[PDB]
């Protein structure tokens, strides 16, 4: 049931999500962190405006300085909300990964390399997400969706 919208996209990548992010929908991202990486992000956006910047329902932002972390947050009218930081990060420089985002009724559930990593409660209705963005120092092998639609 996995339908890739792309392989080996140039970074930054910005793409339209082909169906609604209904409860039960999976987003699967396969990739690798370069050795010199400081951060990268996956942004589920309401639109693709660069100026002013599109609302980000879900900012998933692995950071690599010191013992590393993941910052998750939401951008509404170009303001960030309260950061949700996970200090347990499975991401490392020069390591491949499989990110799985599961869209539930009330939150995203993210697993990496087949292990639970974090939850994040919806602050924008996920039905308002229509765009996926990947920015920063990262190589992406694939991006795909398993929709509730099919
Ligand atoms: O790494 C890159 O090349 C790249 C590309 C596009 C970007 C867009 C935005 C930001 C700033 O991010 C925010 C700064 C501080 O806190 C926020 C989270 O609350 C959030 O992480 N950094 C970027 C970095
Ligand atoms: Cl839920």
């Amino acid at each position: 049931n996995l339908q890739n919208i792309i392989y080996n996209p140039v970074i930054p990548f910005v793409g339209t999500i082909p169906d609604q992010l209904d409860p039960g929908t999976l987003i699967v991202i396969r990739g690798h962190v370069p050795s010199d990486a400081d951060r990268f992000q996956v942004d589920l956006q309401n639109g693709s405006s660069m100026k002013p910047r599109a609302d980000v329902a879900f900012h998933f932002n692995p950071r690599f300085k010191r013992a590393g972390c993941i910052v998750c947050n939401t951008l509404i009218n170009e303001k960030w909300g309260r950061e949700e930081i996970t200090y347990d990060t499975p991401f490392k420089r020069e390591k491949s990964f499989e990110i799985v985002i599961m869209v539930l009724k009330d939150k995203f559930q993210v697993a990496v390399n087949g292990k639970h990593t974090l939850l994040y409660g919806h602050r924008i209705g996920p039905e308002k997400i229509d765009t996926l963005g990947i920015y920063g120092k990262v190589n992406i092998h694939s991006i795909g969706f398993s929709f509730s639609s099919d």
